[PDB]
């Protein structure tokens, strides 16, 4: 990895974020990005401020400069795609911060685990190209062939972990360099476990395991911690429907356009195009959001909150308010 420069750091360090509270559940990243002509720097500054404000990097021997270096090394490996770009990972990082600290999920985890989760947010989609795992498998792309030959169908997630390990292999961007022995092993394993658990093909199994652990007062403690981390990163990843409506809608627009660009490529290659990826199906945003809410997000958030994460009740509340608002879009159309 090429070293991050003084000038790259300074460009983040000059951003002051006047009028934003990066800790708040109603924080608006889109408004942040509209606030200046250097939205990549502002986004990096948001992530930097979240991580320093937690007080965690300092505790684990991670200097301000190495933190910032890490952030910028992550930033350089996001692509200019509509949804899976740097702003998504910063959003996930900020969202996780709220679940840990406004939702009191920090109480279930060690400080190191909280630190790992915040850092893992920033790595969890590295070098996404706006195409899902299915695209690579269907088209027998080289990465798809490799995944199948090597026995792991989570095509992208293994790729993201690869790039995360590369970033962390240089002390100048290794936020875990202050760790050794068991703690360092836990930091890397937990980060990788969490990234691997973001594959939506494993959603139901991940959720069911967590719920069975939370219900068992004799669950293995280390396993419960790890599953809680996995579920929190998953929660962040499907959290767009938990945000104020207008934020939620802007995310939905970005994901829809990404999906449509995939579908356009699949059409060119003569492979199967799912309806949600087909521009010509012209699917209404409201109906798709209601469907994602009903079949994925509402039961996920309700189940985890009820099982164990009572402080995150607001997520269920906001999903219910967003669903009602989409229903009003349909009612008035
Ligand atoms: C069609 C149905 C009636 C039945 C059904 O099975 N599903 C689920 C479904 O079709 N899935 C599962 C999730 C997948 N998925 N979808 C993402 C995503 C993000 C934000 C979204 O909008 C808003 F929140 F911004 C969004 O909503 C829109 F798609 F509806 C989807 C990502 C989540 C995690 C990782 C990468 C992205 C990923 O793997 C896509 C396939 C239904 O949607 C209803
Ligand atoms: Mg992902
Ligand atoms: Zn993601």
């Amino acid at each position: 990895v090429t070293a991050i420069t003084k000038v790259e750091r300074e460009a983040v360090l000059v951003c002051e974020l006047p009028s934003f509270d990066v800790t708040d559940v109603e924080f608006d990243l889109f408004r942040a990005r509209e606030s200046t002509d250097k939205p990549l720097d502002v986004a990096a500054a948001i992530a930097y401020r979240l991580l320093l404000g937690s007080g965690l990097p300092q505790k684990f021997g991670c200097s301000d400069e190495v933190l910032l270096n890490f952030i910028l090394q992550c930033r350089k490996k996001y692509r200019n795609v509509p949804y899976h770009n740097f702003y998504h990972v910063v959003d996930v990082c900020q969202t996780i911060h709220t679940f840990l600290y406004r939702g009191n999920v920090y109480e279930k985890l060690t400080e190191l685990e909280c630190f790992v989760l915040l850092i893992t947010a920033l790595v969890h989609d590295l070098d996404h190209m706006g195409l899902n795992n299915s695209f690579y498998l269907k088209t027998e792309s080289p990465l798809g062939i490799l995944s199948s030959a090597s026995g792991n169908t989570s095509v992208l997630e293994v790729h993201h972990c690869n790039l995360a390990v590369e970033i962390l292999s240089d002390p100048e961007s290794d936020v875990f360099d202050g760790l050794e022995g068991a703690e360092r092993t836990l930091a890397f394993r937990s980060m990788i476990d969490c990234v691997l658990a973001t594959d939506m093909a494993k959603h139901g199994s991940a959720l069911e395991a967590f719920l069975a652990s939370a219900a068992d007062q004799s669950s293995d403690e280390a396993a419960f911690h790890r599953m809680t981390m996995e579920i929190i990163l998953k929660a962040g990843d499907i959290s767009n429907v938990t945000k104020p409506f207008d934020i939620s809608r802007q995310w939905a627009m970005a994901v829809t356009e990404e999906f449509y660009r995939q579908g356009d490529m699949e059409k060119e290659r003569g492979v199967e195009v799912l309806p949600m990826f087909d521009r010509s199906k012209n699917m209404e945003l409201a109906k798709g959001q209601i469907g994602f809410i009903d079949f994925v997000a509402a039961p996920f958030f309700q189940k985890i909150v009820d099982a164990c994460l009572q402080g995150m009740q607001w997520t269920v509340d906001r999903i219910k308010s967003n669903r009602a608002q989409w229903e009003r879009v349909l009612e008035t159309r």
